[PDB]
C-alpha cells in the first residue's frame, strides 16, 4: 500500500488547525512508496493558483480550505479533491484511486470530498457549488 508521508498530516494540520494555507495538493513519490506534500498554497492564494497548476495527464489529491461570505458567516469547507483526469495514464490512475481512502482517513477533518476527472468538474463552479454540499 502507498504509505501516506506525516508531512501530509502536518501542512493538512497547519491549513485546518491555523488557517495557515488556502490548499495543499499532493502526490506520490519518485518510488511510488509514499505520497508527498507537493504544493503550499499560501492564505491568499486563489482557486485560480491551484487549479491551472493541475497536470493535464496525471492525477493529484489536493485539500482546498474553500472560503463563503454565506449566510451563517463566512464558513470555510475543507475540502479533500481527487483529480484524476481521464487522459492520465492507468498506472497513475489506478495508483492515486487504490490509495485515496488512506490518505483520506489520515486526513481527519475532511469536510467535503469530490473527484473531477476533467476541465468542467475541476471548474471552480462545480467545486465551489459542492463546498457547500
Amino acid at each position: 500500500g502507498i504509505a501516506v508521508s506525516d508531512d501530509c498530516v502536518q501542512k493538512f494540520n497547519e491549513l485546518k488547525l491555523g488557517h495557515q494555507h488556502r490548499y495543499v495538493t499532493f502526490k506520490m513519490n519518485a518510488s511510488n512508496t509514499e505520497v508527498v506534500v507537493e504544493h503550499v498554497g499560501g492564505p491568499n492564494a486563489t482557486y485560480e493558483d491551484f487549479k491551472s497548476q493541475l497536470p493535464e495527464r496525471d492525477c493529484r489529491y489536493a485539500i482546498f480550505d474553500y472560503e463563503f461570505q454565506v449566510d451563517g458567516g463566512q464558513r470555510n469547507k475543507i475540502t479533500f479533491i481527487l483529480w484524476a483526469p481521464d487522459s492520465a495514464p492507468i498506472k497513475s490512475k489506478m495508483m492515486y484511486t487504490s490509495t485515496k481512502d488512506s490518505i483520506k482517513k489520515k486526513l481527519v477533518g475532511i469536510q467535503v470530498e469530490v473527484q473531477a476527472t476533467d476541465a468542467a468538474e475541476i471548474s471552480e463552479d462545480a467545486v465551489s457549488e459542492r463546498a457547500k454540499k
